[PDB]
Parts: C-alpha cells; structure tokens; sequence
C-alpha cells in the first residue's frame, strides 16, 4: 500500500490522474518524482519549469553542477538527482522532442528508465511542448514500464481522452 490517491488503474502496474505533478509531489513526497527534461537540464517550461520553479531554483542549480562535471544528457536517458522538497529523487528523463526534429523511437528508450526504479510519479514523457501525441506516449509507457507508475496528467480534457480511449 503506497499514498497515491484518486488514480485510474490503467493495468497491473499504470495509474493516471488529472492533476500537477507539482501539487501530487507536494503531497505524497514519492520517493522518485519523474522530470520531463532536456539534455542540458535546462528546466525553462513545461514540467521541468514547473518543478524547478517549486523548489526555488534548487534544482536548476544542481542540475548546472551535474552538467559541467558530466556533460549533457542522451536522448532516451537519464540521471537521478535530488528530489529537493517535492520528492527523496528526481530522476531527470530526456524523450525526444519532436519540434527539435528527434526519433520518436526513442521515447520506448526514455521510459525504459522508469524501470529502475520500484514506484514513480511521473508525467507523460514527449508530451505537451515536446510536441509528440500524448495518446502515443502513454501506450509506450504502459508496454515498457513494469514498475509501479503513477501519471499526472495536467491538461483536463487529455485525461479524459486518454482514459476512455486507453484500449
Ligand atoms: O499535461 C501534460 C501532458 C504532457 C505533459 C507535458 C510535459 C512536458 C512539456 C509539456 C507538457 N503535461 N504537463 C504537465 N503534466 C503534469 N503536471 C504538470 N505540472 C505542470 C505542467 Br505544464 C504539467
């Protein structure tokens, strides 16, 4: 029994509500909180700006020491970092960005990651300003991820699509 409330069950392993992964975050304090990021870990917009934007700036701090020691992040990759005062982790997840011209094959790669980890808040990956489609991306979350995955999904009436048409 974990403290995710108000979810769809999806399948065996997927969940899904209609909220702010900020708000869910500030709520359950998960042990990992999925970002939305880029490979730079610029967090400007969108999820990655949001919870940036929660933690005060925190996160992009510690985000531009982890780039200057390693180097920028693969598309389809990762790192865990803090989770600052919304989770114990931030496991920073890099989908392809359509609107930057990236294989959308790589979005199966990107959420192989969630798969290190035993429960996840997260959102869907490529999503909203990463201009892929949102019903897409939550079919390949649900045939990759086998960990226990809980989304938010923010915009309202994306929810209430992807539920009812999530065959
Ligand atoms: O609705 C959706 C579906 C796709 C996802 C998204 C991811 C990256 C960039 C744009 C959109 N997204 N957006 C949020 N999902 C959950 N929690 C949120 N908090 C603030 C926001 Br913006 C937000």
């Amino acid at each position: 029994v974990n403290s995710f409330s108000g979810y769809l069950k999806l399948t065996d392993n997927v969940y899904i509500k209609n909220a702010d992964i900020v708000e869910e975050a500030k709520k359950v304090k998960p042990t990992v909180v999925v970002n939305a990021a880029n490979v730079y870990l610029k967090h400007g917009g969108g999820v990655a700006g949001a919870l940036n934007k929660a933690t005060n700036n925190a996160m992009q701090v510690e985000s531009d020491d982890y780039i200057a020691t390693n180097g920028p992040l693969k598309v389809g990759g990762s790192c865990v970092l803090s989770g600052h005062n919304l989770a114990k982790h931030c496991l920073h997840v890099v989908g392809p960005n359509v609107n930057k011209g990236e294989d959308i094959q790589l979005l199966k790669s990107a959420y192989e990651n969630f798969n290190q980890h035993e429960v996840l808040l997260a959102p869907l990956l490529s999503a909203g300003i990463f201009g892929a489609d949102p019903i897409h991306s939550l079919r390949v979350c649900v045939d990759t991820v086998r960990t226990n995955v809980y989304l938010a999904v923010f915009d309202k009436n994306l929810y209430d699509k992807l539920v009812s048409s999530f065959l």
